């Protein structure tokens, strides 16, 4: 059972709707930071903003944000500190972002898969455990150390 | 012709010189800023941030940050103040990454796809041009405002 944050503008609205209900019966928390109801010219950012520092701040549970694209959606969701959003337009990638990136969120493009496919995504997300191989550690160490400061670190 | 900001790490290095060469003779102007040579063990970060920070000094340019799953280097080009890197798994998601997120850099993940696809994704990333519509604009200037001031914006 994961707590999840759900956010979305209209693009990704039906589909979060969709996800909630799905997590709920599939034994997780979802929580929905909103859109609360379908308004056609809303826009993306704060939903994302809203649902990624929630979930820094909630350590141990994960975030879904939803539009039509999922890249503008993911793009903001990683300008909050500490925040580690995936691209996940398959159940490989949604795996992998558990895996290999500790990734808290994900970003799924409503407009880009059925509903069958972006629930597929979501499963994989959520039961998907972090390695915590060494390898991956560092690199988002490295990544956490450059949020902090914002020196660039040198390559070779 | 654009410039286009070029890293990787190993599991990019590869499919990187193939873009190099693919960017020459397409008429752009490919800058490498690593990895210059394969190293099984080295850190996707350096390489990401080095590509995203040329990428937004130098306004005009793109970048592309090559890995193997493409999410972990986007997510490092986007902790860049200012950057908008977008994970482009497709043709579609090229495209739009440019039309409505006016993206100057892209993830790509090389062991997601054949060569001959990831080539075409290069492709409609550096020849689609940027929408300009307001509504694009509003989203990417309430972005820039969160990353200056770090004040989220409201949620309905
Ligand atoms: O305003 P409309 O509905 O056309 O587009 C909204 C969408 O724009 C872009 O594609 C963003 O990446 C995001 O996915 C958002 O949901
Ligand atoms: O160290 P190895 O080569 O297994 O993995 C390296 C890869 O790890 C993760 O998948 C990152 O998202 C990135 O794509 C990187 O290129």
């Amino acid at each position: 059972g994961m707590r999840v944050y759900l956010g979305a503008d209209h693009a990704g609205y039906e589909l979060k709707q969709r996800i909630i209900e799905h997590l709920k019966q599939t034994g997780h928390e979802p929580i929905d930071c909103g859109a609360l109801r379908y308004d056609a010219d809303d826009d993306y950012p704060a939903f994302c903003i809203a649902a990624a520092t929630r979930t820094v701040a909630d350590p141990g549970s994960l975030g879904i944000v939803l539009g039509g694209s999922g890249n503008g959606e993911q793009i903001a969701a990683n300008k909050v500190p500490g925040a580690r959003c995936a691209l996940a337009w398959s159940v490989q990638t949604a795996a992998l972002a558990r895996e290999h990136n500790n990734a808290q969120l994900i970003g799924i493009g409503g407009r880009m898969h059925t509903v069958a496919e972006a629930l597929a995504i979501v499963d994989a997300f959520v039961t998907t455990p972090w390695s915590k191989a060494q390898r991956h550690q560092r690199r988002i160490d490295i990544l956490a150390e450059y949020e902090r400061t914002h020196e660039a670190p040198p390559v070779p």
